[PDB]
């Protein structure tokens, strides 16, 4: 069974709006947290902000402002038993005591799985059959920080150098040029009111394969 040619999540009413993480190096907690959002909506039915404070705070096997990996913090969401809404655990962008409350559990997690590494196809099948799929990429270059349209492909761009976080919320093209949508969290005034197109089947083009992962619930 193939997958679709291109896949929308934000057409669904699976992604909530896009977020600015500020200095702190929470990456990891909004991607997180955005796939959590996906796997929520298709659970409930209702699309609702969950906290990456919550994660920064509490998730003792990763840095909080200092970083993180996404699956430590679907294994904590696991272990603590659920996570918080942004709204019983607002988002405040500097490293504080853990203040996990399960009064405002908004979502819980029974594990993850991890895309097989550079696998662009795995990746694509995922988004797919799945939803949003959290997943780390180079973003060190200019070029993309001063993303504003098309789809970016950079061939500076080093799979091997793993240094944002972020959200592929669907898939397609343009112009014909085979893309992923890309939630980033640098605020709706960045990129494309927040998003960016990355290349897609161009040799995984600044490891958008490499370190992805979803959650169950
Ligand atoms: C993002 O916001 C983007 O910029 C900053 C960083 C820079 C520059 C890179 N960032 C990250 O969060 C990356 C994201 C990956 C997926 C590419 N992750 C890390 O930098 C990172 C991962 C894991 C850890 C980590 N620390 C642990 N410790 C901390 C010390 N403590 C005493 C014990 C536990 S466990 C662990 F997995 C740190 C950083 C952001």
């Amino acid at each position: 069974g193939r997958a679709p040619d291109s896949v929308d999540y934000r057409k669904k009413g699976y992604v909530t709006p896009v977020k600015n993480q500020g200095q702190c190096g929470s990456c990891w907690a909004f991607s997180s947290v955005g796939a959590l959002e996906g796997q929520l909506k298709k659970k409930t039915g209702k699309l609702l902000n969950l906290s990456p404070q919550n994660l920064v705070d509490c998730v003792s096997e990763n840095d909080g402002c200092g970083g993180g990996y996404m699956t430590n913090a679907f294994q904590y969401v696991q272990k603590n038993r659920g996570i918080d809404s942004e709204d019983a655990y607002p988002y405040v962008g500097q490293e504080e005591s853990c203040m996990y409350n399960p009064t405002g559990k908004a979502a819980k997690c029974r594990g993850y799985r991890e895309i097989p590494e550079g696998n662009e196809k795995a990746l694509k099948r995922a988004v797919a059959r799945v939803g949003p799929v959290s997943v780390a990429i180079d973003a060190s270059l200019t070029s993309f920080q001063f993303y504003s349209k098309g789809v970016y492909y950079d061939e500076s761009c080093n799979s091997d150098n793993l240094n944002h976080a972020v959200l592929a919320v669907g898939y397609g093209i343009q112009k014909g040029n085979k893309h992923w949508i890309i939630k980033n969290s640098w605020g709706e005034n960045w990129g494309n009111k927040g998003y960016i197109l990355m290349a897609r089947n161009k040799n995984n083009a600044c490891g958008i394969a490499n370190l992805a992962s979803f959650p169950k619930m």
